[PDB]
């Protein structure tokens, strides 16, 4: 029934970026070595290229499932984890219970303090491709296995690359002539100031629509709440990251002295990130993001959201859409589920690079049908990928 | 003169000794393929050979500084973050101001959750060779660039590798006898158990040895407090790691409700990880550990200690010896430091791979003499390092 693992290939897919990415360095930054810029304003590098880690997984019976994770940043350390220690461990055990097969990788690393970052992208992809098997393997979709899923959930437009205010507020509009309601703007795109944007946003959009915040970390607890209160006459759905991941005493300090419902999250790894958040400071919205997680982390952040009726409206980014499809699935299950970023100007160029009916259309995901994930990387894709 | 950095190589040693495992290897233990070995245990992965990472770092005017961190698994990892990422941000610039740098490399992968882990590890050997360099080009110690530290402070016995209760005891009074005041055990250990293990330590040690439990992660907070009772009447020096490291929560519950005191903060990598901690916990050491941690981060733990009253007992680990001085250099700057860990498998690798006068004898160690870290790679280290 469970075939044992035989095989677990690592990959790349690198691609030029497709969207107008370059504006947003404006004090002189320059390309480093193998393609990184590091924003001045924010101090966080950036990849000059779209790329993102691949595993194919295969059983002794030929049952090929697909994972994937970040991979714009040192691919090498996901692939090394991987190649060097995590494979071997999966090799030989199956896919009856996958989330056995993550605690067991987990526990493997964890008292050294490897409870995060690339450790956990890594176990992440493996996670996927598994969960994957053991739908294929069940003859069910991945949301059918984990106890039913919905077919459908909103969608809410992420990125308006343009330049100016004026195209920006155009963009949305354009977006919600297509049928979506709900939107998100990034606080450093407005030269004029977050405050600005929104009252852009809301006077083109009207009062019916959902406005969000990104706040993109990079606030003084004090200066968070201070352009949160700018933004709040224009009524935002919710300010997400107001102070960085690390500042648990500025986020409960900004999370209690706003009524603006605080969404966190995408940057974490599992539960227990969650856990260190939600016994301190009041938050709305969790944003987990399934490149970085795999869906036994999902699913585990998901039950503790459903725990403490915390609103579940995950994260979208730069991939080829295998862990997006797995972010759909393991959504697809959450009694708290709102709603799920769409990423417009990623999604719809990677349709080439998949096989399987995964769509966003008039604001709505429509999920795959098929047995476990529903998708896999199209010929296209095979055609791209690297061996790392 | 802060000449500017030209090159960074990255090499693995791997060493022709091996450190004793603590608990023997028992019935239905697998060697993996891989060369790695889950225990049976807490299912934390072992490897077969000593191995670690290093950095030689070199100034355009051509001053060595070295570095180094983990490898005992996938050092591909840290060997791809620095090869592929964080080299071309450290060449060009200086040692000037090494915190600065970390600082700059710290930030740049913040926001995306990369704030530990492989990551820092990383970071660690770049900021201990930057300082290396710092010290040599000010004809400095690092200590005295620090502001000046004591030249030689207490050593502990960080753990008995013998196979049973007894022997234990017998080389726990060998070091006794040789200099040692203090000395730490495994929990998990004696068939017997914790209580039975420190009763007996105290019988053949007497009333004023140190003797401190290192629980090892795994228990709930209600069954470390009950092994903790146990052991209490044999006074314990402290308890240390008493639940996992991501159950804050559990480590509040036995903090507060003991008053033996509690030792964590081996596997943490910046002051943000103890910030979590004794905001809400009752914590009366902690435990860097020089080589997932660097010169800079390991000064900011010490700084945050000082602050609350906490005192520093450092974590030791197998190695070259390269983040070992690192971490005499840093711990002797330390108002709070209490001792620092050693045990003779760890340190004597050191004498072969490393030239310079760091020691510890009659339970002490003493510090090197000269610039910078004060010891290099020897002629044996420079021929076993290999490019990674
Ligand atoms: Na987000
Ligand atoms: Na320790």
């Amino acid at each position: 029934m469970n075939s044992p693992i035989a095989t677990v290939e690592v990959f790349t897919l690198t691609q030029p970026r497709k969207v107008p990415y370059l504006g947003a360095l404006r004090e002189g930054e320059v390309v480093n070595p193998n393609g990184y810029i590091v924003r001045k304003g924010n101090r966080t590098v950036y990849p000059t290229f779209d790329r993102s880690v691949l595993v194919r997984m295969t059983t002794e019976a030929g049952t090929v499932g697909w994972g994937e994770t970040y991979g714009i940043v040192a691919p090498g350390a996901v692939a090394a984890l991987i190649n060097d220690l995590l494979a071997g461990f999966v090799i030989g055990r199956d896919a009856s219970d996958p989330s056995a097969v993550y605690d067991d990788l987990y526990d493997m690393m964890r008292v050294r303090g490897y409870t995060g970052g690339f450790y956990v992208d890594a176990l992440a992809a493996l996670d996927i491709a598994l969960w994957d098997i053991a739908g294929q393997e069940a003859g069910k979709s991945i949301r059918d296995l984990l106890g039913g899923g919905v077919d459908s959930f909103p969608a809410y437009v992420s990125g308006l690359p343009e330049r100016t205010l004026k195209a920006r507020g155009e963009l949305a509009k354009y977006w919600q002539d297509r049928g979506f309601n709900a939107f998100k703007f990034a606080t450093p795109v407005a030269d004029d100031g977050p405050a600005a944007e929104i009252a852009n946003l809301r006077q083109v959009l009207g009062p019916q629509a959902k406005i969000a915040a990104d706040m993109h970390w990079n606030q003084t607890p004090e200066r968070a709440l201070e352009l949160i209160a700018e933004m709040q006459p224009f009524d935002p759905w919710f300010a997400e990251a107001p102070v960085w991941t690390e500042d648990i005493a500025g986020l409960e300090k900004v999370s209690k002295n706003t009524d603006v419902p605080i969404a966190v999250g995408e940057e974490w790894r599992t539960h227990w990130d969650m856990r260190a958040r939600i016994e301190r400071c009041r938050i709305a919205i969790v944003q987990p993001e399934m490149g970085h997680k795999g869906i036994t982390n999902f699913i585990r952040i998901g039950a503790l959201a459903a725990e403490h009726g915390i609103d579940v409206i995950p994260h979208a980014t730069v991939g080829a859409g295998i862990f997006l499809a797995a972010s759909l699935q393991a959504s697809s299950t959450l009694s708290m589920l709102k709603g799920h970023e769409f990423q417009h100007s990623i999604f719809e160029p990677n349709r080439r690079l998949l096989d399987g009916d995964m769509d966003c259309r008039e604001g709505r995901y429509h999920l795959p049908s098929g047995p476990g994930l529903g998708v896999r990387p199209s010929e296209a894709a095979l055609g791209l990928i690297e061996r790392i």
